[PDB]
């Protein structure tokens, strides 16, 4: 079974075999007086990883490393956080210490910079406006538009037909939003269309917080964010 939040204790990090050479990563983070899964991806990158977001900061990034060498005992080369906020980029400089090469947008990097959150070393190119999409080794990175965030990025993996949402789609269970302080809930639903028009063969689908999905979860979320619109 797909581990919740109660069952992992902060500083513990869990891997879930998805898919041949897809796995998330779970972890769990104190957040305003609460404790929060998270998830991430870890994909097969020929004899490397390839690692989709941080466990949500540096004591669970590094305890992601270490699960990562005991399991599957490939070396972590590249990063690349999908947004700013620290369940996406805290850790980057334990990733770093590491020896591995971590990237995000532009606009990622300047965000996180703002904010006072540790900053990717490397910037994506060719990710600027709603739509672009590039190849990054085993992976396709999206930008679907503003959505939970300005900067958000999903990934598709082709090999799996498995669709990473990050913090921009929701899992089945949650019906209010989450934190919204920097999304744009006008946008959003277009952005989760876009996400639908580029990615219709999509058999897993993995929210940034709770249980994996299938498409499903898009209509969800765009179902979820409406209804805090008309609040
Ligand atoms: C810190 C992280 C950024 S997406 C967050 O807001 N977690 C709480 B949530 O509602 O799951
Ligand atoms: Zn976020
Ligand atoms: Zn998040």
């Amino acid at each position: 079974e797909y581990p919740t939040v109660s069952e992992i204790p902060v500083g513990e990090v869990r891997l879930y075999q998805i898919a041949d050479g897809v796995w998330s990563h779970i972890a769990t983070q104190s957040f305003d007086g609460a404790v929060y899964p998270s998830n991430g991806l870890i994909v097969r990158d020929g004899d490397e990883l390839l690692l989709i977001d941080t466990a949500w900061g540096a004591k669970n990034t590094a305890a992601l490393l270490a699960e990562i060498e005991k399991q599957i005992g490939l070396p972590v080369t590249r990063a690349v956080s999908t947004h700013f906020h620290d369940d996406r980029v805290g850790g980057v400089d334990v990733l770093r210490a590491a020896g591995v090469a971590t990237y995000a947008s532009p606009s990622t990097r300047r965000l996180a910079e703002v904010e006072g959150n540790e900053i990717p070393t490397h910037s994506l190119e060719g990710l600027s406006s709603s739509g672009d999409a590039v190849r990054f080794g085993p992976v396709e990175l999206f930008y679907p538009g503003a959505a939970h965030s300005t900067d958000n990025l999903v990934v598709y993996v082709p090999s799996a037909s498995v669709l990473y949402g990050g913090c921009a789609i929701y899992e089945l269970s949650r019906t209010s939003a989450g934190n919204v302080a920097d999304a744009d809930l006008a946008e959003w639903p277009t952005s989760i269309e876009r996400i639908q028009q580029h990615y219709p063969e999509a058999q897993f689908v993995i929210p940034g917080h709770g249980l994996p999905g299938g498409l499903d979860l898009l209509k969800h979320t765009t179902n979820v964010v409406k209804a805090h619109t008309n609040r």
